[PDB]
């Protein structure tokens, strides 16, 4: 057989050859002959007149052979006269017509931003329609510094280019990348195909949600009500999606989990817990953690009230306490702090006692001015205690004082001077008056008692003449008074209280005896002999009228009216003869004297007194011429 | 004539007979006469050489005769030479060629639901072609128990199929029936024709909406807001279509407005507040109804329950605006009742009293109480109260209502005045001048009013009962004591007084008090000299004293007295003056006049002496007296 060559793609009307050379035909040898070319399809033609081989329809290698390494087409040639026919095989080179292409103008990529640096990723290879040097040779990548090219390269031509990682990604730094893959031929001339790739790089949790700083400080009063906002924090996650949630939690108050924001569910409380440290924890979704503290000084109010202690209690006191003397102490204290805590006390009042501080919330109570219980014996005295909170609480605290009695007062009679007169003939030991002594002092030291110390009389016979009880301030006669005996006497007494020591108080009481009539008159002049006659035989005769025949004296050992003497005449031998002073006793003559009267003349008489009834005392006077 | 019978749709050159033999033409006798068949239409041809008919064009009897009785076709026979015309008459048969059939292959059929049994309605016939036994014959309906089939056939010849119905219809049991109709001739063989009806049942308004039941019941508080939803009801229609619409109205009720009803949805919510007080029970009758009037009712019942929102009210109807103090104890004091609006455990009130007041409540019977003394009653140690009341319901949280009742209480004389001494001493200066104030007394009486009204008398005295005027007096209203006389010490030195203090009550209270009054001692007497009796100038002579008297001789005795007391007549004797100092001797005491020492013969027989009577008082008062002394021999 004989072979030609030829381009693929060739237009109509081309010369393949010169069979009539090749074959041994001369020029009219051909015309007799009729050649017709014998194929399937009819590919190929002879123009009788030129002898020669003609492209007849078009020759497409990739419709025909496709992927055949060399595509021999073997044809036939008839010829008539004689029936001849001849095998012709053709071989047809391959043109570089079609550029290799990709399958997908554009298609992106996610990549994770954990990938590993050097991880293989397939891409799809460009599909180059020609075989041989005209296929696909080159793939060509954008020079960067994150990514790779390589071409895996097998006998079978299932060569393929991968991607390889250069460097870690990061979505912080650039989110995407955009890349030129090329795939190129060698022909003459190569021609190229470009094809986009977009990589985005997916978020992977790497970074962990951070807190603003370390350590927070916050401080509220202790008396917030429940749910004021304490205080928020906030982090920052540098990822992006669910891996950018972030949740806080701990790790009386109360927060939450999305907001993040502390605020208080109960009351607070500085007396219990002065400050709060909290640990806050913020977490992510795939268990990035990061944790932050913060610290609540809770300040002080002043919500307790101060206290004031008494610690020594002096129920009594004496009213002769020197002034400034120690009597009660007393402390102030507070279980705030600060100016919360700190406590100044003063005394409300007009007493006489002042507040002495003597160290830190240490005061003492003194006397100011002297004191008297008879006066003032009780006070209710109120000390008062603030702090200096705004505003300040306050207490109060009220002591009774009572002021003891001292032995300064001594028992005061009701009189100055007492006076008593007492009848004649009394019968002994029988009440005569009763002196009472008031003392104001309580005790002992008002307990009166009443006694005799001196007297005019003779100290022996005191006793024997009067007593006294102590208890009650009666009087009492010892012996029957007599007045002719003793007239009056004078007596002081003392009265004096049972307290240590006594205060006595001096008394002077003048006791006067009253005379009774208890005396009989006694005669004085002249004297009587048993009988009670006296004869006075020298009257004279011859004697005028109003001569003094004699003068009765008599006397009476009481005093006034009971002493009070008028004479009488009792009986008489001759009535008015002689005349009688009722109140001097004189007997005398009335008329002149008669020779017929007798010479013996009787005269009786009695002297009285006054009193009632009178006692009287008789006496016989004889008289004789 | 001649005739011949053949069958129509006869195929093309077809011997329908031999006219030769007929007409009597020999077979070589044919040949010389041009037999021709002469007719408008070139039906049949005759065949020279065949002397005998063959059919030419088609033979359609539809086309010629159709529906004619009897096909007699009339066609002229020309032979030439001589010149000879036979007129042929055919008579053709009708062919069963064309089966029975309808015009359409589905016709549908709406009748209504209360359509009267044995109604006829129109079904179309078929339509056969063909002529006689090969016509139409038979109608024949599916057998079923709805419908049937009967076929009428009127004078003009216009044959019909009908439909008579058999049973009341009813869309809810089957809402559409199928059947199929045969149309069958009468020929051999016989050919059918099928035909499918379907019947609609159209709807009608025979199912009226009926409720899921007679009576409901629902309960709810007296204080709904308006507006909530008190309830729903469901009616269901057995109908579809607009014949199904259910419609709701109010119907046949108190018009008065408090609730409100949706008319599609049907449900019922309140539009204003209710009310126990005034309405315990509401009844309802509600209308369900359709478009064509087909209506149904109902009735619902709404019991209210009674909620503790009335408060219990304590009334007060006696007034003890004055009790007596001596008040018995389990008096009745006051009278109250105890009401509430509400019902069961919220009408339910218990009444209490608060505070530390002596009284207490007892429950006569259901909602009645009285008020009665727990203790004595004193007017001086509490006049006045204010008692509070508590009355309390059993809701659940409870009203409660407090009241407050001011009693007063009266004052009874029952304390008597008491002085504020239980005896009085007083010391009165004698010469005081009369008609002044001396002492005063005061008597407290805790009773108020007339009761507490003291007024003081005089009763008794140790004094003459007929001059105690003369003596003393008192001011019954102030108390005061006043003196009627200037008192007199030497007279009297004291006197006893008992007094009574009474109020103005009834009756009255006394009380008797016992009053001592000294007189205080003033030295206004002056000591007067008893014996001896002086002349006008003062002077008393004791002679005939002897000078050889020894010392201590009695000279004499002066007495004295004094009308006073005490140290006002405490009588002290001096010596003022003498002649002869030492010679005589005075008793300070006594008052005893004596001789102190012996009479020599340098003084003189006649001695002088000046003495004074004094007494203790202050001033002292003095009686001035000379003695004169003589001697003899
Ligand atoms: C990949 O294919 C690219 C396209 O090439 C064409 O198409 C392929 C399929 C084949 O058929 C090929 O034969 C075709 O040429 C190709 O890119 C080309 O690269 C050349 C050289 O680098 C570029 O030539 C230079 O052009 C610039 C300015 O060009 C302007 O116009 C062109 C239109 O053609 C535009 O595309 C450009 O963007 C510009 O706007 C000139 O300044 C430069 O001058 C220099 O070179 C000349 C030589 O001719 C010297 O005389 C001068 O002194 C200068 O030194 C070039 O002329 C060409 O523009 C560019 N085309 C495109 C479309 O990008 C690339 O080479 C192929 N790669 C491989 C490996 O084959
Ligand atoms: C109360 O009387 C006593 C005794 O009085 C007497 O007369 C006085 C005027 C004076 O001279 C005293 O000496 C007489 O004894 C007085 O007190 C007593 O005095 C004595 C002597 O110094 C002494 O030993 C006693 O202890 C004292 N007794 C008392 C109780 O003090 C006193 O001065 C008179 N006055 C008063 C107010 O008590
Ligand atoms: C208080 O004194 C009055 C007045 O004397 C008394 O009333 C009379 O007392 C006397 C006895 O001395 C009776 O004879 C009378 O009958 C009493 N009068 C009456 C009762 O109206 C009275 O009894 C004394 N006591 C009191 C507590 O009033
Ligand atoms: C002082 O306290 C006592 C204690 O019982 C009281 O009785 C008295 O009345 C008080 N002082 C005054 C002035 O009320
Ligand atoms: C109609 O006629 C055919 C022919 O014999 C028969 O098979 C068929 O059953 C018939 N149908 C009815 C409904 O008569
Ligand atoms: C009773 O109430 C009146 C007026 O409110 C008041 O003046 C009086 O003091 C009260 N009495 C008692 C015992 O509460
Ligand atoms: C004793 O009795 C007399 C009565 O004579 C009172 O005067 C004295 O006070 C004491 O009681
Ligand atoms: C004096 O008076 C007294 C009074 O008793 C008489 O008894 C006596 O006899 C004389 O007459
Ligand atoms: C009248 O006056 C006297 C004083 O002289 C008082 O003692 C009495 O109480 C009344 O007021
Ligand atoms: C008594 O004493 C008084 C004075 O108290 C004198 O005035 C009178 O003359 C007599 O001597
Ligand atoms: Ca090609
Ligand atoms: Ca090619
Ligand atoms: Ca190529
Ligand atoms: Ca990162
Ligand atoms: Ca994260
Ligand atoms: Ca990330
Ligand atoms: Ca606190
Ligand atoms: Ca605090
Ligand atoms: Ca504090
Ligand atoms: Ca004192
Ligand atoms: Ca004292
Ligand atoms: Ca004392
Ligand atoms: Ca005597
Ligand atoms: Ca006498
Ligand atoms: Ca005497
Ligand atoms: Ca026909
Ligand atoms: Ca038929
Ligand atoms: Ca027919
Ligand atoms: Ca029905
Ligand atoms: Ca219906
Ligand atoms: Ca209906
Ligand atoms: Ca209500
Ligand atoms: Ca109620
Ligand atoms: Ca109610
Ligand atoms: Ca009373
Ligand atoms: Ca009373
Ligand atoms: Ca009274
Ligand atoms: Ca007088
Ligand atoms: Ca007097
Ligand atoms: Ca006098």
């Amino acid at each position: 057989q004989i072979r030609y060559k030829i381009p693929e793609e060739m237009p109509t009307g081309s010369v393949v050859g010169n069979l009539a050379k090749d074959l041994g035909f001369s020029v009219q040898e051909l015309p007799t002959r009729k050649l017709r070319i014998s194929s399937e399809k009819p590919y190929f033609s002879v123009s009788s007149e030129s002898g020669e081989l003609l492209v007849s329809s078009r020759l497409d290698r990739e419709q025909i052979c496709g992927k055949k390494l060399m595509c021999a087409l073997e044809f036939e040639a008839v010829a008539e006269n004689p029936l001849n026919f001849y095998h012709l095989s053709v071989e047809l080179e391959d043109i570089n017509d079609h550029t290799p292409k990709f399958a997908h103008t554009s298609f992106e990529l996610q990549i994770s931003e954990s990938s590993k640096p050097g991880t293989r990723f397939i891409l799809g290879s460009a599909h180059d329609a020609d075989i041989g040097t005209n296929s696909l040779q080159n793939y060509q990548l954008s020079p960067n510094d994150h990514f790779s090219l390589v071409n895996k390269e097998k006998s079978d031509g299932s060569k393929y280019p991968e991607m390889i990682l250069k460097t870690a990604l990061d979505r912080e730094k650039q989110k995407l990348y955009h890349l030129t893959l090329t795939a190129l031929d060698f022909g003459h001339p190569p021609l190229n195909s470009t094809a986009q790739i977009q990589v985005l790089v997916t978020d992977a949790n790497d970074n962990p949600p951070v807190f603003s700083q370390d350590i927070y400080r916050v401080s509220l009063p202790e008396n917030v009500y429940p749910g004021t906002t304490v205080l928020r924090v906030v982090a920052t996650d540098q990822d992006e999606g669910v891996n950018s949630e972030i949740t806080f939690s701990f790790s009386q108050f109360n927060l939450d989990s999305n907001t993040g924001e502390i605020t208080t569910l109960h009351t607070l409380d500085f007396e219990e817990v002065k400050e709060y440290s909290l640990v806050l924890e913020a977490k992510d979704g795939g268990g990035m953690i990061a944790q932050c503290t913060v610290e609540i000084e809770v300040l002080d109010e002043n919500d307790n009230v101060p206290e004031v202690l008494f610690q020594s209690l002096p129920d009594l006191i004496m009213e002769d306490a020197e002034p400034g003397t120690y009597i009660a102490l007393l402390k102030t204290r507070d279980k705030d702090s600060g100016r919360n805590g700190e406590v100044i006390c003063k005394l409300e009042g007009g007493a006489p006692f002042k507040i002495l501080t003597s160290s830190g919330n240490t005061y003492k109570l003194v006397t100011d001015g002297v004191l008297d219980r008879e006066q003032n014996p009780e006070y209710n005295i109120t000390i008062r205690a603030t702090d200096k909170g705004d505003p300040p609480l306050s207490s109060s605290s009220s002591v009774t004082l009572h002021i003891g009695d001292v032995n300064d007062n001594a028992p005061v009679f009701t009189k100055v001077s007492y006076l008593v007169h007492v009848a004649e003939n009394n019968p002994p030991g029988a009440s005569i008056a009763q002196v009472s002594a008031s003392d104001p002092d309580l005790g002992a030291n008002g307990q009166v008692t009443y006694y005799i110390i001196a007297s005019d009389l003779e100290p022996e016979s005191l006793w024997s003449y009067v007593t006294i009880n102590a208890q009650s301030g009666v009087l009492f006669a010892q012996r029957a008074f007599d007045h002719e005996q003793l007239r009056s006497f004078q007596l002081t007494l003392q009265a004096r209280d049972h307290g240590s020591p006594t205060l006595s108080a001096n008394v002077s009481m003048r006791l006067l005896v009253g005379d009774r009539n208890d005396n009989a008159p006694r005669v004085l002049y002249p004297t009587l002999e048993p009988d009670g006659s006296a004869l006075f035989d020298m009257v004279p005769r011859s004697a005028e009228p109003g001569y003094l025949v004699t003068k009765v004296v008599a006397v009476d050992a009481d005093s006034g009216h009971n002493a009070w003497l008028s004479y009488h005449v009792l009986q008489a031998s001759d009535p008015g003869l002689f005349s009688l002073g009722l109140r001097t006793g004189e007997v005398r003559t009335a008329r002149a004297l008669g020779d017929r009267d007798s010479a013996r003349q009787r005269l009786l008489v009695a002297v009285r007194d006054g009193g009632q009834p009178p006692l009287s005392a008789t006496a016989t006077l004889h008289l004789i011429f």
